DNA sequence: ATATATATATATATATATATATATATATATATATATATATATATATATATATATATATAT
C-alpha cells in the first residue's frame, strides 16, 4: 500500500546514502524512529495526534519485518535496516514515487 | 450452411492483505439495596400489695 512504499522508499535511499559513505556492506548505522517522523511527514501531514503517528509508524515498521526489511525496534527505538532492501525487484520505482509526491508537496505549497 | 473442437478475449469470482468499527468474554470496582443485628423504648400480662365497697365471724 502506499504508506508501506513510502516507507520502504525512505528506508532504501537512507541505505544507499551510508553505503556511499561508509561502503559497500558496512554496517548500517543505527536509526532512531524520532528521526524518521518528520519524513512521513513530509508526505502524509499530521493525522492529528502524536500517539496516532507514532503508533501508524510502528505497526508499518513491524509490518516491514515481515518481509525482512528491518530489524525490530530495540529498547531504545531505534532499527537497523536489514541488506534485503539492497535487492527489491525494481528500485527506480521508489526513487520515481518519491520524488513525484514531494514535488506534489512543494508545487501545493 | 450447421455441427463440433480449439483458441483468444473478456468478465466474474475468489484469495490475500490491511484498516476500521463492533461484539464478546472476562475481570474488577462501585453503588445500591436488602436483610440482619443491635439497641432502646414502650405495651401487655401477671403477680403482689393497698385502698374502696360490702358483709360476716369470733369473743364476751
Amino acid at each position: 500500500n502506499l504508506e508501506q512504499s513510502l516507507l520502504v522508499a525512505i528506508l532504501r535511499q537512507h541505505f544507499v546514502a551510508w553505503e556511499q559513505e561508509s561502503g559497500t556492506g558496512a554496517s548500517q548505522a543505527q536509526i532512531a524512529i524520532d528521526d524518521l517522523l518528520p519524513q512521513l511527514q513530509i508526505y502524509l501531514g499530521d493525522p492529528g495526534s502524536e500517539s496516532k503517528e507514532r503508533t501508524r509508524l510502528l505497526t508499518l515498521l513491524d509490518q516491514l519485518k515481515g518481509h525482512g526489511l528491518v530489524t525490530s525496534p530495540d529498547a531504545h527505538e531505534r532499527i537497523v535496516i536489514r541488506p534485503i532492501i539492497a535487492h527489491l525487484a525494481d528500485p527506480i520505482n521508489l526513487q520515481a514515487l518519491l520524488a513525484w509526491l514531494r514535488e506534489q508537496i512543494a508545487q501545493q505549497t
